[PDB]
C-alpha cells in the first residue's frame, strides 16, 4: 500500500510514535517519505547482501528473517515479509526496538542525511491528528 502523508501519520500515531524515544511524528513521515516514497512493499538489496524492507526499509542483517542472510540476527523476531503488509503494526514495533538501540534515528540514513535538523514539523502541517 502507498500510504497518503496524513494517513501515515495518522496511523503512526495511533502506534504510539508521536514523540517516541523523544522522536515528535514528524521525523518519522520524514524517514518514512525518503526511506521508501510511503510504499508498503519497497524491498533494496544491498552490498552486504542484506534486504531492507517495507516502509522504514528495516534490514535482514538485524532485525528481520529473509533466509537468505547468512549470520544474521532476527531481534525483531519476525519474517521480513511481515514487514511489507499494509497493516504497519509489525514496522512499527520493530522500529521501536530499533530507535532504542543506542544511535537513536540516526540508524535511519535517509533520516539522518535529509531529515536530521529540518522542520519536521511540514511533514505533518495541515493533517487532522
Ligand atoms: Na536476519
Amino acid at each position: 500500500k502507498v500510504f497518503g502523508r496524513c494517513e501515515l501519520a495518522a496511523a503512526m500515531k495511533r502506534h504510539g510514535l508521536d514523540n517516541y524515544r523523544g522522536y515528535s511524528l514528524g521525523n518519522w513521515v520524514c524517514a518514512a517519505k525518503f526511506e521508501s516514497n510511503f510504499n508498503t512493499q519497497a524491498t533494496n538489496r544491498n552490498t552486504d547482501g542484506s534486504t531492507d524492507y517495507g516502509i522504514l526499509q528495516i534490514n535482514s542483517r538485524w532485525w528481520c528473517n529473509d533466509g537468505r542472510t547468512p549470520g544474521s540476527r532476527n531481534l525483531c523476531n519476525i519474517p521480513c515479509s511481515a514487514l511489507l503488509s499494509s497493516d504497519i503494526t509489525a514496522s512499527v514495533n520493530c522500529a521501536k526496538k530499533i530507535v532504542s538501540d543506542g544511535n537513536g534515528m540516526n540508524a535511519w540514513v535517509a533520516w539522518r542525511n535529509r531529515c536530521k535538523g529540518t522542520d519536521v514539523q511540514a511533514w505533518i502541517r495541515g493533517c487532522r491528528l
